[PDB]
């Protein structure tokens, strides 16, 4: 289960660049969050998602960027409260690239 930016395996994917910009999201990850990709491409996390600031998602985002290793756990989602969600972290060619998958039937 090793999906990525090329094979997503249908899972939501979010990158971001070095100032933590979005810089690339697919259609699973703005349906998740629920906006548009207008809204988002471009705009610094924290200000667009700012759920995320403080949360289990900061912390995995600050240990990639601290490590280079990639992080992964599962949590109940912040966008979707009763989802399980296994979320994961890396970096892949300077990007910073997360993506999720709902694990709510296992
Ligand atoms: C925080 C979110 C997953 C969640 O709903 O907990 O991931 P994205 O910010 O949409 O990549």
């Amino acid at each position: 289960g090793r999906e990525n930016l090329y094979f997503q395996g249908g899972l939501g994917f979010m990158a971001l660049d070095e100032d933590l910009r979005i810089i690339y999201v697919n259609s699973g990850c703005l349906r998740h969050v629920r906006r548009s990709r207008d809204e988002l491409l471009g705009r610094v996390v924290t200000e667009v998602l700012p759920e995320t600031q403080g949360s289990y998602f900061d912390a995995l985002c600050r240990k990639v960027l601290a490590t280079g290793r990639e992080q992964q756990t599962r949590v109940d989602s912040l966008y979707s409260p009763g989802m399980t969600i296994e979320v994961t972290a890396a970096a892949d060619s300077g990007a910073l690239v997360v993506h999720f998958r709902d694990v709510t039937a296992e």
